[PDB]
């Protein structure tokens, strides 16, 4: 029931996560549409601030407009990377 939209920024990250990710993101995405305000997922101090697990979203009640502002990952991406070899 709320629209989607991104921030440009956001959309630009979204280009780059790769294949997997934004396909599992995507659904759990079009998921939250549904019902965008999740106690269990809204971030601290912040009132219109939510999580996807990261990706972080905006509730604009006022448009009913679900605005992803953030996406990305957990660590920098060379932390996973030297994490990968380091076990080699």
């Amino acid at each position: 029931a709320y629209f989607l939209d991104f921030d440009e920024r956001a959309l630009k990250e979204w280009r780059k996560l790769g294949s997997t990710v934004r396909e599992q993101l995507k659904k759990k995405l079009v998921e939250v549409l549904e019902s965008p305000r999740i106690e269990a997922n809204k971030l601290r101090g912040m009132p219109d601030c939510y999580k996807i697990k990261r990706l972080v979203y905006q509730v604009i009640d006022e448009k009913v407009v679900v605005f992803v502002i953030s996406v990305g990952k957990a660590e920098r991406s060379e932390v996973y990377s030297e994490a990968v070899k380091r076990i080699l």
